[PDB]
């Protein structure tokens, strides 16, 4: 007769306005069809009343009673239509129907019916490959997909749920100034790039190839995550930083209310001790904003205090040590660039006709390898390098033509000591050299030194290295390889895999907040004259450098074992648990990452078989095949030709692709992301820019190295004002929202009705817990101290799976969520 159902929803900001004829639902049959084969639809059914029974009821949520006339002729409900007749939208959580129970997991904004082209349809929590879809739901499944894809035209609106691709043509602002014009990134051979979410705002007036600015950069609506607590809206903080807080900081400098430069290292440490005094109206501009009220401690009047960075919590001075400089290449913010070095001297692939002779000036006899010969070091696999020579060299001339930017293309040679720690043994600071250079600056090699001006020169050499490293980290390791590389897979998934699809359910938790942060990023973070361009060395060249890097991006080399082998920091070895032997045995990121990688592998390998018995079952999944084809040929379309893309005709291939996508989105992004403020919150430890080359022996600047080495250093790195802005942004990006969903968690316990999938998932969480105890034990092992803690005494907890809220230096979210 009647089916008792409970609707749980969330009003935008009494429940009684929801009763009456405000909201109707219509059940759809999974089993009885009409003469066109489509599931039969019941009658419009309105909310009956507010349920106060249910005690399991989350915050902001409210439950409503409802009764469906559902009869013999109608069969089993497999979906439902919902119409919202109210003017304001509400967030639908779920429908439960009792009698056994049917569960519908919705988690979607429902706008006023008149705004929707066709009626919002939701499905029950059963999982089906396309060939298993009940026949009465087949056309409903596929029409919902066509609806999500749209038609590639039109300006997207807030309530749209249309997923499509476009190039990075929305970063420049040529209508405001030709100086803010930028190259379109994506869709050419000069500038290949991942695609991003189409917004459709239309061309600028001055350039038909650049998209006009907008106050809100659209994402499909359910990608724009709300938060119950405003403190958790960390992604919007990036937008307030650009629009409100940065200008407020600038004004204090424009009005000469604070010294323009740091004059000593204590001036930097003061930021997290007594604070910085700023004008009352600057404070009062910043202080009441959500996020920025959590970012800084304040007296409400003139003081802002930054949190004390982890890297200085035990020793203020230990970042200066050569031990920590090298340790952070294997356990720092950017732990995935170091390579094995198997010949000496190191070589370049770059054209000597353009840049001059590219031969290394580092001589073997000059290096202290703890009594080893070069041949012994090379052969024992104890020689490594941090090589930014070929990466940076093509951009040095252009960067150094900028006002107040000067860099080298750096190389660092490291030696793996018998005690298992790395030490740095030389830094080569390279400059391009063509006839008809106006500059007389030359390349040079700097070797470690603990006293005198040679010590300062060596500290300045590490700084140039770390400028290189930070730019690479922020633009490549971080932006390109996580945020940018993942968005095409997000878009493809929603375009081609139905919410009913097992691989949809598998992957989509690993996309939470990714489109949203990326869009806010295109607007405020990587835009023309945005945060990154105004805080980091390459200025207007930054994002385009990441395009140049993308030329060499290989999907299958994002797999952790493949990465470690390609970089020469491990070798394949089947006698081992993970199939590889580390050449740096206490390499924290890699050792811990392999543990996470294996756990994700086991989980995918257990999930996939539940839905695909054989390789044929993969080949014949038409959604799956359309998904992958588009993700490659459209989403990463500039690399579509490349031979290394898995073909996706086998269970092996499906598992491989899912495993890698999940790896990028969770542990890789975590390992590169949540260290930014812990390590970089001391600007001297992770400088973002350099402003001068090394001084000539005859000059006042050289005498400053002798007489005031802290000032020389500070004059060389990021200025005070850009430091304040970059500290503020990395502080945001290193903070876990209280409402994050971590690896081994899902936002709903009823995401599927398949108990087998649910039990596999619980084993995965149990393993991650198991892994966490093991990493604790590694951090507590006194013989691992040198690489896992260092002289900074900072336990490597970046790949601990779990965390509480905040700036914690641990915790692996499911997704790229900040
Ligand atoms: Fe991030």
């Amino acid at each position: 007769h009647k089916i008792k159902g409970t609707v749980v929803l969330m009003p935008k900001n009494n429940l009684n306005a929801f009763l009456g004829r405000s909201v109707s639902l219509q059940l759809i049959s999974a089993t009885k069809a009409d003469a066109h084969g489509k599931g039969k639809v019941g009658k419009d059914t309105f909310l009956e009343g507010i349920n106060t029974s249910l005690p399991t009821l989350g915050a902001g949520e409210s439950a409503f009673n409802i009764h469906f006339e559902w009869d013999g002729s109608m069969g089993i409900p497999g979906a439902f239509y919902i119409k919202n007749y109210m003017q304001v939208e509400f967030f639908l959580k779920s429908l439960t129907l009792e009698a056994g129970t049917i569960r519908f997991v919705c988690n979607s904004w429902v706008y006023n019916t008149k705004l929707y082209k066709s009626v919002r349809i939701f499905f029950a929590n059963h999982t089906y490959v396309p060939s298993e879809t009940p026949a009465p739901l087949v056309s409903y499944r596929e029409e919902e997909l066509k609806s999500l894809r749209g038609n590639g035209t039109g300006e997207r609106k807030e309530y749209d749920r249309i997923y499509d691709y476009d190039v990075y043509n929305d970063l420049g602002n040529p209508d405001k100034s030709e100086k803010l014009a930028r190259p379109v990134l994506g869709g050419s051979s000069t500038f290949p790039y991942p695609r991003r979410g189409r917004t459709g705002r239309g061309p600028t007036v001055t350039d038909p190839n650049t998209e006009k600015q907008g106050e809100v950069f659209y994402v499909p609506r359910d990608e724009n995550l709300g938060h119950l607590k405003s403190k958790d809206a960390l992604e919007i903080g990036t937008k307030s930083l650009s629009q409100i807080v940065q200008p407020a900081f600038e004004s204090a400098f424009d009005l000469k209310s604070t010294p323009i430069e740091f004059h000593s290292f204590q001036d930097v440490h003061d930021l997290y001790e007594g604070g910085i005094k700023l004008p009352r109206d600057v404070i009062s501009t910043i202080i009441p904003l959500p996020v920025i009220k959590e970012l800084y401690r304040t007296d409400g009047q003139h003081i802002l205090k930054f949190p004390q960075p982890h890297v200085v919590q035990v020793s203020q001075s230990a970042w200066m040590t050569d031990e920590e400089f090298a340790r952070e290449m294997i356990a720092g913010v950017n732990p995935c660039v170091i390579r094995g070095l198997e010949e000496f001297p190191p070589k370049s692939n770059l054209d000597p006709a353009i840049y001059g002779d590219q031969s290394s000036k580092i001589t073997a006899d000059s290096l202290d390898l703890d009594g080893y010969t070069m041949d012994e070091a090379l052969g024992s696999r104890r020689l490594f390098m941090l090589d930014y020579h070929d990466i940076f060299m093509p951009y040095v001339r252009q960067i150094n033509q900028l006002n107040s930017a000067k860099t080298y293309a750096t190389r660092t040679i490291l030696f793996l000591r018998e005690d298992g720690t790395l030490k740095p043994v030389a830094i080569e600071l390279s400059l391009p050299h063509s006839a008809g250079d106006l500059s007389a600056a030359v390349s040079q090699v700097v070797l470690p030194a603990k006293e005198g001006v040679e010590s300062t020169i060596w500290l300045l050499a590490k700084a140039y290295v770390i400028v290189n490293d930070s730019c690479y980290h922020q633009l490549m390791s971080h932006w390109l390889n996580t945020h940018a590389a993942m968005e095409p897979f997000v878009i493809a998934t929603h375009r081609h895999l139905s919410v009913l699809h097992p691989i949809y359910k598998l992957l989509t938790p690993h996309y939470r907040n990714n489109m949203n942060i990326n869009a806010l990023a295109r607007q405020s973070l990587i835009n023309a004259n945005g945060i990154i361009e105004t805080t980091f060395l390459p200025s207007k060249y930054s994002v385009e450098m990441s395009s140049a890097v993308y030329k060499n991006w290989v999907f299958t080399d994002q797999a952790l074992p493949a990465d470690l082998i390609k970089r020469g920091v491990a070798i394949k070895d089947p006698s081992t648990p993970h199939g590889v032997r580390l050449l740096i045995e206490d390499y924290p990121y890699a050792a811990d990452g392999l543990e996470i990688w294996a756990a994700i592998k086991t989980w995918v390998q257990e999930y996939v078989p539940l839905y695909y018995a054989r390789d044929d079952d993969v080949k014949n999944d038409s959604e799956l095949q359309h998904w992958w084809k588009e993700a490659v040929e459209k989403g990463h379309g500039d690399l579509k030709d490349k031979p290394w893309w898995p073909k996706l005709q086998t269970l092996e291939d499906l598992v491989e692709v899912c495993l890698i996508i999940i790896w990028i989105a969770s542990a890789l992004h975590a390992a590169v992301g949540f260290g930014q403020y812990p390590y970089g919150g001391l600007i001297m430890n992770r400088p973002t820019a350099s402003r001068r080359l090394l001084p000539e022996k005859g000059t006042p600047e050289y005498e400053e190295m002798i007489n005031n080495h802290e000032k020389a250093y500070l004059r060389t790195i990021t200025s005070k004002l850009p430091t304040l802005i970059s500290l503020s942004v990395i502080e945001i990006l290193s903070t876990h929202a209280s409402d994050e969903v971590y690896l081994g968690q899902r936002d709903n316990p009823h995401w599927t009705s398949d108990s087998k999938a649910l039990q596999a998932f619980q084993k995965f969480g149990n393993k991650l817990k198991e892994i966490e105890e093991k990493l604790v034990r590694r951090n507590n092992d006194p013989s691992l101290q040198g690489n896992r803690l260092g002289p900074v005494q900072l336990p490597y907890t970046l790949l601990y799976p779990s965390s509480e809220e905040g700036l914690t230096f641990r915790g692996i979210p499911n997704s790229i969520s900040i």
